[PDB]
């Protein structure tokens, strides 16, 4: 073929878009409604305009490249379309850039600044509470910012194949929401938050647990503890400007410090204790041999997956709480006995990469003697928010370590947050517990990846199993649907809602679609992880001495009595009706 863009001509053979093969060379066009390598098919944006002589005026999104095509991407032409649409999203966009939390990376602010678009009729209503979506605990929507783009509705369709954000008629507008524009928590949808992620502007946002945080920093009897996910300290660096797969660890223990938390903890503890009770009931699964399967039960946006479409593999969870919920319950119970403080003066946050754990930490059964497990639950976002409010230097900090009561973790704890990182931990600790020995190889490099089903077989003490890690909510959908369950007998499945582990979660810094072709961001927040994982002396759940203190001196033997009734979860499928 042949092609002239910009009176450069270029000679090829490749079958793709415009847009595509343009930014393959230095050609720069413009897009907005195009992400995942999909586009707003009702309601094209037209910002990826070019011109295409003896066409006209076509989008480089969706238009195969063709021999003798000769193209323009800055004619006059074209540039009055795109100032045009602009400022027609201008006309329907509360640009009040005022008190706004995109602010500083938004996609929108960006064209306008670039074609220099301004709005025929300024939109400023008296009232949002029309505009504005606050009924969800992960979910909050401000139509008075959407661009009615449609990348949210692919997102949700293509991570989780569930549409629960979908385009709405509402009263004569359209709209994006849920089912009947109910509630998210009221219909199918996951909390998994990719919305959000791949959400241009401020529309899409987590429910804001930050004043949460702070009224109870001032509280004068509140005595705070923190401990954040395994994934938050490979990723919030990326928003104070320091560059994709970073370790921050230390300068987050410092930043937390700076912020007035009286205790810094860590979530990757609960993973070890995740990873002891869930090694351990999945032996006594063993020579019980049943009920086999085990699915994880760690992710929230997969257990409302199950709860919404296989509650018949609700019992088929373990029992073990997520490490969240794990943590906060030792936190409220065992804490209290190595510290002295009134446990109804405890008050626990975790930093997440996940929106669902907002769902998680405020479900109902989730308390003990009136206390909850976990009080409060802010984002990467909100951290990060939360730190630039205090004007904290975070990129010069020097680095701390949490205290280690409940805050030191092993490897396989550390490798939580990326896919396959469960089924590893779990595997290195239920191997020594079967066979009651001290294994050295530890590592199982068959289950991780960005595969979308990893398969894997194990043989735990002389005898052959078969383990499963799901990948992304769509494949569960599709590794249910298409009978792969029903293939051979599988005994330890792991599920993460969001497609690469914890790593890319709805509470996740939003990358740039032009930083994304440069970075596998999946990959790079998961070597962090990996990196951290090996270079750790002690690297079994069963190997953390705190935990292990706190298993003799406080819940006993793990699976058992104690641990078994303070420590675990279940859930019950609803009972048949009609
Ligand atoms: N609780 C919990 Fe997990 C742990 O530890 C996080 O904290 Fe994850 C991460 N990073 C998230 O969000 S959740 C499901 N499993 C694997 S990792
Ligand atoms: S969401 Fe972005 S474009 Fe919209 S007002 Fe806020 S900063 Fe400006
Ligand atoms: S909420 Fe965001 S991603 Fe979804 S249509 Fe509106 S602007 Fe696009
Ligand atoms: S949280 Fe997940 S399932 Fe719910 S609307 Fe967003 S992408 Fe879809
Ligand atoms: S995969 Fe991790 S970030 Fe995504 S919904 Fe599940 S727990 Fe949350
Ligand atoms: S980017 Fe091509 S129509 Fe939206």
């Amino acid at each position: 073929k042949t092609i002239i863009i910009n009176g450069v001509q270029f000679n090829t053979d490749e079958d793709t878009t415009i847009l595509k093969f343009a930014r393959d060379n230095n050609i720069d066009i413009s897009a907005l409604c195009f992400l995942n390598n999909c586009n707003n098919d009702i309601n094209k944006c037209e910002i990826c305009t070019v011109e295409v002589e003896g066409t006209g005026l076509v989008t480089a999104c969706d238009t195969l490249i063709e021999d003798g095509m000769i193209i323009n991407t800055n004619s006059d032409a074209v540039n009055e379309k795109i100032k045009s649409r602009i400022s027609q999203l201008l006309d329907i966009h509360e640009f009040k850039c005022g008190p706004c939390n995109r602010r500083e990376n938004c996609e929108f602010l960006k064209l306008v600044i670039k074609y220099k678009a301004r709005a025929s009729k300024p939109f400023l209503p008296k009232d949002k509470t029309e505009y504005v979506d606050e009924r969800s605990k992960s979910l909050t929507v401000d139509r008075t910012k959407c661009l009615l783009c449609g990348r949210c509705v692919n997102a949700c369709g293509k991570n989780t194949e569930t549409y629960a954000m979908k385009f709405l008629n509402k009263n004569g507008k359209t709209i994006i929401g849920a089912e009947d524009e109910k509630c998210f928590d009221d219909t199918n949808c996951l909390l998994c938050g990719q919305c959000i992620i791949a959400c241009p502007v401020a529309a899409l946002s987590e429910k804001s647990h930050m004043d949460r945080v702070k009224n109870a920093l001032n509280a004068p009897e509140k005595h705070v503890i923190v401990a954040m996910a395994p994934s938050v300290r490979a990723s919030i660096g990326e928003l104070f400007n320091m560059g994709f797969g970073v370790d921050v660890t230390g300068k987050i223990y410092t930043a937390l410090r700076q912020l007035g938390f009286d205790k810094i903890f860590d979530i990757n503890f609960g993973a070890d204790m995740t990873i002891m009770e869930e090694a351990t009931d999945l032996v006594q699964r063993i020579e019980n041999n049943g009920p086999f399967p085990m699915f994880t039960s760690c992710c929230p946006g997969w257990v409302r997956q199950a709860e919404n479409y296989y509650p018949e593999l609700l019992n088929n969870l373990s029992s073990a709480k997520s490490p969240q919920q794990i943590f906060g319950t030792a936190s409220k119970t065992y804490y209290p006995s190595i510290s002295g403080l009134d446990p109804k003066n405890v008050f626990t946050v975790t930093v997440m990469p996940c929106t669902s754990k907002k769902f998680e930490a405020d479900r109902p059964q989730m308390e003990k003697d009136g206390l909850r497990d976990i009080d409060a639950v802010i984002t990467t976002r909100e951290l990060a928010k939360m730190i630039k409010d205090a004007k904290i230097p975070f990129a010069k900090l020097e680095d701390s370590e949490a205290d280690p009561a409940m805050g030191e973790y092993s490897g396989a704890g550390a490798i939580f947050g990326a896919t396959g990182g469960v089924m590893e931990a779990a595997l290195r600790s239920a191997k020594d517990f079967a066979e009651n020995a001290e294994l050295e190889d530890i590592e199982y490099k068959q289950v991780r990846g960005l595969n979308g089903i990893k398969e894997a077989e194990v043989e735990i003490n002389n005898n052959k199993y078969n383990v499963a890690v799901i990948n992304g909510a769509s494949n569960l959908f599709k590794f249910m649907k298409s009978g792969m369950i029903n293939e051979k007998q599988y005994h330890f499945i792991e599920v993460m809602a969001c497609h690469g582990g914890c790593v890319n979660g709805g509470g996740q810094p939003h990358v740039n679609p032009k930083d994304l072709e440069k970075v596998d961001i999946k990959k790079v927040r998961a070597s962090v992880l990996y990196n951290q994982d090996e270079h750790l002396s002690k690297r079994k759940s069963h190997e953390n001495t705190a935990l292990v203190k706190m298993y003799q001196n406080y819940f006993g033997k793990p699976g058992e009595g104690r641990a078994h009734e303070i420590l675990h979860f279940k859930y019950k499928k609803s009972a048949w009706s009609h």
